């Protein structure tokens, strides 16, 4: 039952594209990609080549494919150490997943500044640009279980875990910079809502159901993210091509005690980048792992993600200077008032070696600071350090979470906490107490102070009785979804419009649907309009004299909000389908190739079948996966090069690959002979903006095609897709 | 610094007895002993001295004083996480305790077989007498909880996990050579029976009230386990002081595939050594720690306890050979009939270092066997193998806990289990299944063989119907409770006859005490008669005419079954009291103390006060107790030197100490004027075995004094103390 | 039949003195003692007689003494699913014990005020001197585990659950005014140094040992309550004749909105006892059990435990 | 066990049998039945032997296993029939 002769059943340790070889724990793949973290989980990796199979108990099997029993067709036999052993481990494989954000990819990197932000901090992990700090990120979605799909319609998690010289630092964030609600006293009421109905658990990875919809109608503060999560934002295309913010005003705390204000923002170097609905939806049926896989894979190519961490700085002395509350959740602040300043770049560079052990059982948490950051009193904030430690007691089976080995410091810990579940640490400390004398108190406090001191609240002013009340400050629920809206491009805006029609058409309730139009039409006339007529909903007189709520401190937009308005796409790490035929033209290959080569564009090979074909100069052309294996959705353009072209030309699979390329605003192009295929998309002799085609695949066909690659989608399509049947 | 200047608050880091120093952490109090499992636990032992107090996540605490709240009388705030983190740790310190044996006390060492047993079994462990194996032993009772006391009657646990080159073994024992039950299915309902009983959770730790009594009288087959329980074995002086038993037949299995019927034995090498009932119920009050000191204290003082494994070798075709049944664990095989084998010697020689992380996580199973042992059908043994690993889910919190340090095998272990919670080792196999190519099949099963081979089972022929039926072979009650009894002097003889009169005097439903009675008069009459006196019961005429069972296989004794018949004392580690006075005679003292040190006895120093008293040729002498604080229970003999007696001659609890000393049995000398003190215990001018006296502690005053230490306890006193009031 | 022809293994279900008769489950032995909460239990209460022994599924047993094995002598077969399922459930009785006092003894009464209190609090349960609420309160101790002896020397945990018509009330009280400490921060610090020392697990149940008092001398917050732990307060005689307090000040608030500041004491109507201190060690060694029994038995007897 | 949180997961609504369930397990974590049974153990006087085993019968009687035949040696062996 051995390997092949070949050794093909290993991939190289060395960069492969996605596809050539297959995926591999991250220490196999990449043995000489390291950091602290990394090298310090050393202590339980274990391998398996050489070994024998054993007990957990170190007794070597003989027979691991039979029970033991009184005859070889009689009972099995009670004594059976072996059997039970191995079925009692099996039987307790499952650990309680996350209430929320359960389904989730996760890889080891690294961060540091790029200057020192002493000025501002003395966290010790922003004090020099070359002290690399490593990082264990999980992304996720929020409302799915663990074995949902990942290109749902829903919010992002983008959790980072610095292992810094002075503890752990947790930036628990997401991918849009506000949330739906602004006291964590409603966390359950809103999650509850939005999560699957509880008397039939349905619906799975989705807000498109009543429950949500209904939340929403009877709490405007939700419609910021609302309007966020139906905008493309909702269905990113990679992990890699999304924002991250931390949400809460936070404090940076400096060696002289100065508080600065602080919002945390992720920058994604690959650029922003999103499906559309249609091939979102369609894509969680044909592959329900595509960010998963797309992320593992990136990592195995070099292309490794890369985030700019930046902030937005707010001295103490302007807190009150803006139009909202600094310290509402359900505000974001506008790029055009205050603007991200750079603060460095993490990279994520190697795939963990099991899942379980360190995805799954990583533990995140926003209580989890430094010294040189602090709160503020964002009341969801606030709520939010009650619950992260509580929560991990029951998922990861008590309290000494933070000896799982992804979870530990790499930097000394020592308290004189003792026992829990699972105790792995051994202390010799003669004493479990202080102040003692028989240990001469150690370990000690340490004062605060400039590096390496102890951990001291900034000594905000607290006035105010004890109350059970929202801020009046925060009771302003439309203007900012009205300065989203606005700062959309025109597609942006359709795109929205037709992600509340969707959803508000699969509420059973039609005046959930009608109070929701309503609560549009206090944001914008047009975007409650144009969902209005998709539910076949006439807004009432009063509803169109709803006044508009006002400009954020005067903007009119602010284009940072929007995913394209300004360019900043990057075709290294995305890939082209390539739809051979039986007699492929291989002039035109080598040159598709060579300028794909050239910018980091990955391609994959596909036929009608699996095996190999051969191009016309002999040259073999191993098949990646067929046309229904491996379908549009998951490829960022198509090219059809020469050859052949009656081999496919009236295969429904090849036609089809083009129809569902085209619908969803993909770049194709077309060489020689394969623009037969023009006539299946119904595109005209002149061409199109969008469809590149010429004779043969050359410099100038490659450059056009990456050209559209880089602008992501081909927008100005639009209007030509609902027509085509697909 | 809160430490003194002087350095007495840290323990001196080599050998010293019992009281000299306080004790600690085994690591800190014996830095240089090793062994390799101890080394392997290095990498979870954490120090403290000179590392700053931090949080479990690695940042630095300032104040660990005070909780964070606005305003120094103000309310306390929700963004304390560190206050969360302490409290939240210390919230979740406990785990279950073990349903049976949950108090118990536990040491590290090592074992080493005299000489290679490879003709009988292919045990990598016993294969060559340089080949030493670490162990970790736990001792225990049965029926109280982890905080209940030590010196109850009970039976004692002696459990050791051997830490093989192939595999963990634990041989899971008990103090005497049988148990009180038959079947397996019954264990529920005996130790239901005897724990505290469920309306009020009263008794603890003991076996004198009525359920217990109750199951006792409708199961005759517990009788033989219970007269060993109601017998001075119930109440060991010291684990050191007891034999261990695996109870069960074995088999051994070479490498010829012959199987050898095997028991276990511990012989206990300081040799054997019980309490009496008075001293040991008195004692779970004055010191309920007081085994748990002792063999704490003995292996700080190098006084290391020691035991031989011993072999009682059945060949197979001698299954039949006996008048009992070989796989009936209420039935023991005389070593008059079957002698016991010497095989090596097992050294305690270290204490742990976290009583939590090592001793309460410690788990031992039988089923943890290694190639070259076997099981056989005792139907008890066949039923423990369900329990032990499936208890450890629930009380160590997942399917992980061979991961917890001290359980982890010294020897390699690679399987294809994966997760649980809890998982520390994170896996790098590419394969989690076998049959596999992808990993070449590793890690891969081993064929068995004579060395480092995979467990077979012994081809045992099975045949028979499938039936719940006890055998008709273990329908015999009586004959090895009378062999027992018969094997015992008269003064332990004696002591049964009060062990059951006690307990069954806190039965209180009458019918149960007869019922019992009726029962010891199947097994001896004088045994009956005796208990029945003491509980004002009259046998019958019918009792009285119970014909007594056979011997078994033509013994009428067996000496071996009795803890004194054949003395095997040993008074090194043992202890001392000397009664100070005000102006001691220092030549008495110096003689004394040079005596019991070139025997390795210890000594503790009484008296009035604490501090310290001066001797008539102003020797300094430090007092370690008060006569109240250490009394005469803790100790094995008492010598008052002589000096100004009248300083003590009328204090109460000077007197009261001799009293209760020569109730128990206890060696007493008197020297000079201490002499005085014969008449509070009434003894005769011209003196009586078992007090020492002369004018001067020497010439021969000592040796007479270690003599009757030798002999542990003066049992020629017994008719003597009936009249004394103490 | 397995009882006595006599009926002697039944209890009487009267009240009767201290070793009268076998005690028993408080149902059994006294079944017209009622309140609202023990009546909400009925749904709970499982009898025994007269009923075939079962699995948890509800089948009958017909031979519990034995396991299935291949032939009498034979090995025990897997198939054994009585079997497996009562070892399953004895090998997971066990629940983790109470951080602190874990040793303790509980029983069910009542409260009724002896007057409305509607002019200083709104709590429904003070309204009305014919408001009757159910209370099941919890005696302890507090360093020991659940198997430790209850006459050590310790502070006394004395715990009040009220099931008042508007909710649950705790009244977690002790049986001295104070506290150690000052700030619960402190608590595992103050926890761990009376507890057993951790390289080794001893002394248990007793503060007389190195850490504890090396705290203390740290501490000086500490001696208030060690004057009290030291005192014959320590070592009570009866859970029936010992003081106990809510120790915070907490607040009473009105219907008007108007708040006082409380604190809560129970006084015992048997009125104030402790042992002495070589009775109380001894008594650890002769019965272990001997407040947990006085209570019980002084509640078989009718000597009702009655605090105000 | 780790599922459903322990050993007493018949007694989670859904689970329950209807028809009635006694015996002398006791305790196990989240525990609903509070028994009044003097004994949790058998066999025992002090409740006469309640709840009682049931011998075999026609209806309503005790579980007991067929007698099928064993006869083999103790072996980890896939039976040839099956191959
Ligand atoms: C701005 C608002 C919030 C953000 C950006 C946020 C972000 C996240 C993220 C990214 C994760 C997953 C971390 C991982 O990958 O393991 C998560 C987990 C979780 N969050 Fe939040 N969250 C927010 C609000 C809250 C609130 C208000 C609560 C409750 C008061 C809460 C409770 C939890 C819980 C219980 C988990 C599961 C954590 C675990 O099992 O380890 N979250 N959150
Ligand atoms: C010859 C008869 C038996 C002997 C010699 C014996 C011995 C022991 C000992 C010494 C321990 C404590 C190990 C330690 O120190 O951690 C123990 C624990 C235990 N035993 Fe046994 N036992 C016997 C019968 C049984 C039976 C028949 C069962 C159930 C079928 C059983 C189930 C248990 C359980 C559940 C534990 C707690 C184990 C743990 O929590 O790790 N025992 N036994
Ligand atoms: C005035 C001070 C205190 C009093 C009067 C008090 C009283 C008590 C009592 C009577 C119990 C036992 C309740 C029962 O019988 O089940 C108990 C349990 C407990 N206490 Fe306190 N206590 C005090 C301080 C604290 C502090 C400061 C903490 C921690 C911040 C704490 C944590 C606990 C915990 C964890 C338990 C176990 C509760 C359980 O398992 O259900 N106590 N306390």
């Amino acid at each position: 039952s051995l390997a092949p002769e070949d050794g093909s059943h290993r991939p190289a340790a060395e960069p492969t594209p996605p596809g050539a070889q297959p995926t591999a724990p991250g220490s196999l793949k990449a043995p000489d990609t390291r950091n602290e973290k990394l090298n310090s989980l050393e202590d339980v990796r274990k391998g398996s080549e050489n070994y024998a199979l054993t007990t957990n108990q170190g007794v070597r099997i003989a027979d691991d494919q039979n029970s033991l029993r009184a005859g070889s067709r009689g009972p099995t036999l009670l004594e059976d150490f072996i059997l039970r052993e191995k079925i009692t481990h099996f039987d307790h494989e499952r650990i309680p997943e996350r209430i929320v954000h359960a389904r989730g990819s996760a890889a080891h990197g690294y961060f540091q500044p790029y200057k020192s932000l002493s000025d501002i901090t003395k966290a010790d992990f922003l004090s020099d640009p070359n002290k690399i700090t490593p990082v264990f990120v999980r992304f996720s979605t929020v409302q799915g279980g663990a074995g949902s799909a990942d290109t749902v319609r829903d919010i992002r998690g983008f959790a980072t875990k610095f292992y810094t010289e002075e503890g752990i630092f947790d930036l628990v964030g997401n991918n849009t910079p506000i949330f739906f609600i602004q006291d964590a006293h409603k966390f359950p009421d809103f999650v509850h809502a939005v999560k699957p109905e509880p008397h039939w658990a349905i619906p799975q990875g989705q807000s498109a159901h009543d429950t949500f919809w209904d939340y929403v109608s009877l709490q405007p503060e939700t419609l910021h993210n609302v309007m966020w999560a139906m905008s493309d934002r909702g269905i990113p295309r990679s992990y890699r091509t999304m924002e991250g913010f931390g949400i809460h005003t936070f404090r940076l705390i400096n060696a002289e005690g100065k508080a600065t204000f602080v919002r945390f923002h992720w920058k994604p170097l690959a650029g922003k980048a999103s499906l559309v609905w249609d091939e979102a939806q369609k894509l969680t049926g044909r592959d329900p792992d595509f960010h998963r896989r797309e992320l593992w894979e990136a990592i195995e190519a070099g292309d490794f993600p890369e985030y700019e961490l930046g902030f937005q700085l707010i001295p103490e002395e302007d807190e009150f200077k803006f139009d909202f509350d600094l310290l509402d959740p359900t505000k974001l602040i506008p790029e055009e008032l205050v603007p991200v300043q750079r603060v460095g770049k993490m990279v994520l560079n190697r795939n963990p070696d099991n899942f379980f052990a360190e995805n799954e059982q990583a533990a995140f948490h926003p209580g989890h600071i430094v010294p040189g950051l602090d709160f503020t009193n964002d009341p969801l904030l606030q709520g939010r350090l009650e619950s992260y430690t509580d929560t991990q007691i029951s998922r990861l089976g008590g309290p000494n979470f933070h000896e799982i080995p992804i979870n530990r410091p790499t930097c000394p810990y020592h308290n004189f906490q003792r026992d829990g579940m699972h105790r792995m640490g051994i202390d010799t400390n003669p004493a479990n107490y202080e102040p003692n004398s028989i240990n001469d108190n150690w370990p000690r406090e340490t004062p605060p102070g400039p590096k390496r001191g102890g951990f001291e609240s900034y000594q905000e002013r607290v006035e105010g009785n004890k109350v059970r009340e929202r801020s009046p400050s925060f009771g302003e629920y439309y203007s900012h979804p009205r300065l989203f809206w606005l700062s959309q491009t025109p597609f942006e805006q359709r795109h929205i419009v037709d992600g509340f029609s969707f959803e508000l058409s699969k509420v059973v309730r039609p005046y959930i649907r009608e109070r929701v139009v309503d609560q549009l039409a206090h944001i914008d006339l047009t975007l409650a309009q144009a969902v209005a007529k998709n539910l076949g909903i006439e807004l009432t007189d009063d509803q169109l004299n709803i006044t508009p709520p006002p400009d954020v401190n005067g903007l009119k937009k602010d284009p940072s909000l929007s995913l394209y308005a300004i360019p900043d796409g990057d075709v290294k790490g995305r890939v082209v389908a390539i739809l051979l035929n039986d007699e492929v033209r291989s002039a035109d290959l080598l040159a598709i190739l060579k300028a794909l080569k050239a910018k980091g564009v990955h391609a994959k090979l596909l036929y009608s079948r699996m095996g190999e074909v051969t191009a016309d100069d002999g040259t073999v052309l191993p098949i990646a996966a067929t046309f229904a294996g491996a379908p549009s959705l998951t490829v960022d353009a198509v090219i059809v090069p020469c050859g052949n072209i009656a081999d496919i030309a009236d295969n429904g699979d090849a036609n089809y690959y083009l129809m569902e390329a085209y619908k969803h605003l993909k770049p194709i192009a077309l060489a020689g002979d394969a623009r037969k295929f023009k006539a299946t998309i119904k595109i005209a002799d002149q061409g199109e903006e969008g469809i590149v085609e010429a004779d043969s695949a050359d410099g100038s066909f490659m450059d056009e095609l990456l050209t559209l690659m880089a602008a992501h989608r081909v927008w100005s399509r639009i209007p030509k897709i609902d027509k085509i049947p697909a």
